[PDB]
């Protein structure tokens, strides 16, 4: 048993369910994802908890996240996911397409102190904007 | 309105629905698909048919194509779909693995007397392969 | 002959030939890519011959971008290329693995007073990892 | 592994189209399925008329460079990158004249210690993209 794919696993039925209260159990006080510094300046817990509810509202309350498989080496996760959403909302200047959509993810997250210290995630950006129409932007906000 | 890319969804809507009984309507007698010589001679109607069933089949009853975007240039369709289904039945001596995924495809097809007669189709092999979590063949035949 | 994509095909090519002289002619003083937000605070013309330079040390001297296509609709334009590289620099804590790929990116660019004035690009991250043999990181940094 | 050398001399024949001593290491009953469109042939003839269509189609220049190859009892398992550029007519597609690079997955079944079954996926669609979509001029 690992703990560390453990907390992993419960950071994706987060995504899944849409239920963040327990998150401080494994989201790290310093947690930090560079992917959404565009967006908030949140980090820890609130962070994590926010990018969940974004998903939920963008991409709809019936987002998944399917597990492919996840390994570990020392203090660090991989997890290879696949998510399956239909964009409802707007993102990066684009509005909602309506369109159901599929896509492979890499995730790569550090631990420090028994949680979650670290987060990266590759989406699949060009094959979900293909499946999204390849909207034009209506603005860059 | 487009009767070719009427065609073509008659064509997407017998793999969601498995329902074949009409597909001699659409689908031309000399029909190929040359993606599954390896595991059939049939062509036509029979062809078709059968390639819907071994969908139906494989990635189950629930396997569906959904529809990105389609477009024509003269006796010519290029579809963008995505495929959605579980694989549950044996494929190239893979056995089972029940796994979930899901790929886009390009397709692109010929009409000759108003119906499809060419049918070439590009999977994702490689997104839906690691999708399956990358299976190791039990054998190079049926099994 | 649009101006905005003569000048999007200039942007290309600083990242071919590394030569960021004249970046001003083509990249607005308020120039911003969310893309590198995590790596520097830098905007306009220094922020896009950073990213350059950047490209040019990680990916190597020999990185080209080629194009595929670019279009465009009214102040954007949307540009189609691939990144051909060999991993030979640090990037986001990994070791460089001296590994060579070959990604598509998809770009889109918002136009302000007929210079870049907003850019995101989207590289083929999962595709790009899988070529470099998915080194794990060393550090978070 | 005499396998997975066995697999790596397969890759270099595309890359220096060199297919005079294929016989060393491809089965005579040799199979490749993604080619019976184009070919009956079988054997070292059929791996060496499709490196022949490599060099022709996406140029001399054409190469495979490997990314991870493994093995499992009699089976090898090669991830590739095919880079080229489309100078041939393909599939009804006049040459473009484009450069183009994709992953591959190859899948090798040994019989007799040599190459009898032989899979491989291109990225189709991420090729054709790089291609800039060209239409087909024909079915035949
Ligand atoms: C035009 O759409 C995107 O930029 C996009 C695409 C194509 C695919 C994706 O998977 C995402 C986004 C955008 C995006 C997020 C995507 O996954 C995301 O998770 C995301 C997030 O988790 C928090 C804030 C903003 C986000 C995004 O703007
Ligand atoms: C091991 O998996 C495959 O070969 C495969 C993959 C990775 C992705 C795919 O989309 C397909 C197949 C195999 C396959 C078919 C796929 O779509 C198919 O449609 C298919 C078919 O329609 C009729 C006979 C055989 C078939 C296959 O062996
Ligand atoms: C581990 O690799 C990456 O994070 C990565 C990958 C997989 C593919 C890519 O194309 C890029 C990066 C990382 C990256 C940049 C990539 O293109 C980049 O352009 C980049 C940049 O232009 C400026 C600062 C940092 C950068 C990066 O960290
Ligand atoms: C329109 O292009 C293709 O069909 C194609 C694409 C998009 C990507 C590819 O990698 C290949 C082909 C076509 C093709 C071969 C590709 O690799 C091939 O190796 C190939 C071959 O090895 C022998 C005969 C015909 C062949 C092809 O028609």
């Amino acid at each position: 048993r690992s703990e560390q794919i453990a907390a992993v696993r419960r950071m994706v039925e987060a995504y899944n369910t849409g239920k963040t209260d327990d998150v401080a159990d494994y989201i790290h006080p310093e947690y930090m994802n560079p992917g959404t510094l565009e967006f908030t300046s949140l980090r820890g817990p609130e962070l994590f908890a926010i990018n969940v509810a974004w998903v939920k509202k963008t991409f709809s309350e019936e987002a998944r996240l399917e597990e492919v498989g996840i390994e570990e080496r020392a203090d660090w996760v991989r997890a290879r996911l696949v998510l399956y959403g239909r964009h409802v909302g707007e993102m990066v200047g684009m509005a909602p397409t309506g369109r159901l959509f599929s896509g492979e993810q890499i995730h790569l997250l550090h631990f420090v102190d028994g949680k979650i210290h670290h987060h990266r995630d590759w989406p699949d950006y060009q094959g979900t904007y293909r499946q999204l129409g390849e909207p034009w932007p209506e603005t860059e906000h």
